[PDB]
RNA sequence: GAUCUUCGGAUCACUUUGGUCAAAUUGAAACGAUACAGAGAAGAUUAGCAUGGCCCCUGCACAAGGAUGACACUGCGACAUUGAGAGAAAAC
């Protein structure tokens, strides 16, 4: 029923694993896009209360 | 002017200007730095060769390099609708 501890870990582990997909490197184009919406939206912003 | 000629004249020669543009802030390029992230293949480290072109850089080069040079690598509707029921409406 609670089998010990570091099984707990290891199935977090796995369970983030198993739907991470994606690739690795991957993750840096969305993340530049989305920081590249913000600095615009942000530049707008000022703008608009110009 | 030189030559003859006979003091009438004839010979000899005959139209430049290489202009990225008028003495340098305002018409030959391409950027330093600081501040942000900050190094490809589904765990982690990592060899590379390619594909695409209004992306180039180094090179004498159709060698080869520049992170495998970099960017890109997805995704949807010439679907005909009927198959049926129900409440409505207008209709078997
Ligand atoms: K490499
Ligand atoms: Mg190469
Ligand atoms: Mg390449």
């Amino acid at each position: 029923i609670d089998m010990d501890e570091d099984e707990k870990e290891m199935l977090s582990e796995a369970r983030a694993r198993l739907a991470n997909t994606q690739g690795k490197k991957a993750k840096r184009k969305d993340r530049e896009k989305q920081l590249e919406l913000t600095r615009r939206l942000s530049h707008l912003q000022k703008r608009r209360e110009l």
